[PDB]
């Protein structure tokens, strides 16, 4: 299998970036920076078949991807996504199928990574004709080092340099500025693990504030650069006591976790408290947005049209 | 079963506090603020039998409790604690026994709460003749409200007041000042859940800093009062890939989590990087201290002798 590289040895992203990314998830070729996706073939095709079905019904491609993103939880459950998108967009009642492979152990053991893969693919598809705004699973080299804090802690006699690598599952960033990015953390569920994200959500705030850098004795490569670095969370709310996002009002601890993120997206639609509108100008509408609103977020932030 | 109350209706702790606490764990009587301990009877007796055995060997009571605290992980595994304390203190090789009940499902389902119970009991025993410095499972009412942050977040039309209750599993506090306390978070293991503690460890810092209060739009009852509020973590390192604390050098993410706590105690002894000395005057010796050092921490902080 032929393998290419997304980034040059300096860290610069190769031209027509979103092409190599989409090809990697299409398994048209492997990549240097990434291992081939696992049991992603079926759900990737089921996604595209839904987009093809909706688009051929006069619906704009942007409208399709944005609607599919806000309904990815269905595709992850192996349900007929196109039957879902059609009902919402009120076009001709479509059937693409759904897939038994969803109920397999291999799929259930890779659903977490496939959720990340679905978002990367959906974004790569809509950004395929754009080489200014890029998308990649995980963080680009330059941003991963910029989001890495440092700390020196006393271990008896000697001193231990401690690294604080603020994580991200996927990233939408600018070619001319890798810090001008949207870092996305993704989990299929929230539960109490959401607190872990809040810690990272706080550190991303901390890394931008020279006062906070000093209070906790932290060293960052450049705090001013991270000014344009947005830090968000994306969840499928896949779920017992029920769900965490899909309810009349989210629980207090869940609400507080989402509040310290810049934005929190969910791949569900029709939830009362969840905002379907996203305007960077007028501020965060609610604690939870529909995942499709990330398109609007990308458009406004990077000043492009999809 | 007769039930008493640790706190009056105003919030003031009843006189001879540590007596009612020790009695509750002795199940001499129930309490209003606490439900009776579960499957704690066996391990509580096995603890005392070890202290009785060591003390009757000329060893001072303070020396016993401090050594037992730094070896609680053994008592939680159902091992012969007195055979362990004797070997360390180099007195007459003792046998108290150990207990089969450790390998029971009921004990395994309550080991997490019993770990908290063991620490509360051990501290209650050593503080039984002190009515100035108190110990209680969880936080006292006045401190629980003082450690509760507040935040207003926009939910579309309306505004949602969000509570941020900085948690604690047990607390050692002053009667004349409940904020002058040692808040202790306790888990039998660290793993990735330790990040959750780091979030709380950060919020405790945040709650003390009027700048940080304002940056994140947070309201606290009194930030100045929490100045004397110490926030620590206690773990049994009970453990595969091995342990997290019991190794030559703890993993990076584990180290960074411990670093944002004021102190981190472990109920193990003989670990190279773990400090057996604790001096508030000369600062935190290492990221991990022996749990027995919390006695020294209590003594120095509250200016008492045990």
């Amino acid at each position: 299998m032929q393998k290419y590289r997304l980034y040059e040895k300096d860290g610069s992203p190769v031209q027509d970036f979103n092409r190599f990314v989409k090809g990697w998830l299409d398994i048209e070729f492997g990549l240097k920076e990434h291992q081939p996706p696992k049991v992603f073939d079926t759900i990737r095709d089921k996604y595209n078949e839904a987009i093809e079905a909706v688009v051929l019904s006069g619906v704009a491609p942007r409208t399709a991807h944005k609607a599919a993103l806000s309904t990815l939880t269905e595709l992850l459950f192996g349900h007929d996504l196109a039957k879902e998108l059609s009902a919402r967009l009120d076009i001709q009642p479509i059937g693409v199928g759904g897939f038994r492979s969803a109920h397999s152990q291999a799929f259930a053991k890779n659903v977490g990574e496939n959720f990340v893969n679905l978002m990367v693919y959906a974004l790569a598809c809509i950004l395929k004709d754009n080489d200014d705004v890029l998308v990649d699973k995980g963080l680009p080299p330059h941003l991963k080092k910029a989001l890495t804090l440092s700390r020196e802690c006393r271990i008896k006699d000697t001193l231990r340099e401690i690294k604080i690598p603020i994580e991200g599952d996927l990233c939408v960033f600018s070619r001319s500025n890798h810090c001008n990015a949207i870092v996305i953390s993704a989990k299929t569920r929230l539960k109490e693990v959401f607190h872990i994200g809040t810690m990272w959500a706080l550190f991303s705030d901390v890394a931008k504030d020279e006062y906070c850098l000093n209070k906790w004795g932290l060293k960052v490569e450049s705090s001013e650069s991270l000014k344009d670095t947005m830090y968000v969370f994306a969840t499928a709310d896949m779920i017992s006591q029920g769900c965490d996002v899909e309810r009349e009002t989210p629980r207090n601890l869940i609400a507080m976790d989402a509040s310290f993120f810049d934005y929190v997206f969910v791949s569900k639609m029709g939830i009362g408290h969840v905002s379907s509108d996203l305007s960077l100008k007028y501020g965060r509408e609610s604690l939870f947005h529909e995942l499709g609103c990330i398109i609007d977020m990308i458009e406004q932030k990077f000043d492009i049209l999809l």
